[PDB]
This record gives C-alpha cells, sequence and structure tokens, in this order.
C-alpha cells in the first residue's frame, strides 16, 4: 500500500531522530561506532552480534526495521553486549555499564514520551500481515 509506505517512511523519520538524539550524547559515544579489532581483537570472540549506532543508522536507512519494537531489540543489544563484554568491578567497566544502561533508559523514555501506540500498532499489524 501507498498508505503502507507513507507509515514505514514516517516510521523511519522518527527512528532517525531518536537515534541523532542518542548518538550526539557525550556518555553513549564508545557506542557510536563499531570496535575496531586492533584495538579489541578479543571482541568478535565474545561477542557474535556487535551492534552500534551507526549499524542502527544504516538499518534504519536499508529498511529493516518495520516496528519500533525491532528497533528497541537492537538498543537492547548494544547494552546487553556492553554488559556481556565489561563485566568486572573494575572502574572502567562500571562506567561502560552504567552508560550502556543510560543509553537503554534514554531510548526506552524517547519512545514512552513520543511514540504513539496506535502508530506502533498500525506498524505491528502490517509487518504481521506479510
Ligand atoms: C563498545 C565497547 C568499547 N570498548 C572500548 C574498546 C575500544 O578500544 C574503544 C572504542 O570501541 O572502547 C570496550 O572496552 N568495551 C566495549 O564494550
Amino acid at each position: 500500500s501507498m498508505q503502507e509506505e507513507d507509515t514505514f517512511r514516517e516510521l523511519r523519520i522518527f527512528l532517525r531522530n531518536v537515534t541523532h538524539r542518542l548518538a550526539i550524547d557525550k556518555r553513549f559515544r564508545v557506542f557510536t561506532k563499531p570496535v575496531d579489532p586492533d584495538e579489541v581483537p578479543d571482541y568478535v570472540t565474545v561477542i557474535k552480534q556487535p551492534m552500534d549506532l551507526s549499524s542502527v543508522i544504516s538499518k534504519i536507512d536499508l529498511h529493516k526495521y518495520l516496528t519500533v519494537k525491532d528497533y528497541l531489540r537492537d538498543i537492547d543489544l548494544i547494552c546487553s553486549n556492553a554488559l556481556e563484554y565489561n563485566p568486572d568491578r573494575d572502574p572502567g567497566d562500571r562506567l561502560i555499564r552504567h552508560r550502556a544502561c543510560a543509553l537503554r533508559d534514554t531510548a526506552y523514555a524517547i519512545i514512552k514520551e513520543e511514540l504513539d501506540e496506535d502508530f506502533e500498532q498500525l506498524c505491528e499489524e502490517i509487518q504481521e500481515s506479510r
């Protein structure tokens, strides 16, 4: 449907906006880009599904998200990856975990306030019909 395509274009606009706001926050800089192999060669070993905000943007533009739920699974992934890979009591680990939780909480709070529930329901219904 043209009406369905207008729905998804609006979804993408919404997601790019939320993602930009996360990406510009200083606390979240470490999540803006993939991890550099040279600097962290064991990351790829421990972390089987790397995710970051740059990859999120690419996926939005490739039309990979048909719902906000699907987007939020990638945000959750950014966070869970960080908790898994940096699990120690050390302060560098604690800082990154704190920041990962803040990224997740912030994405959820923005969505809670700004996503129309009927809009999401529509996306989910279109997705479920394909
Ligand atoms: C995303 C992430 C980055 N980093 C560090 C390693 C890299 O050298 C740098 C940039 O990714 O930040 C971690 O230690 N753990 C992580 O989970």
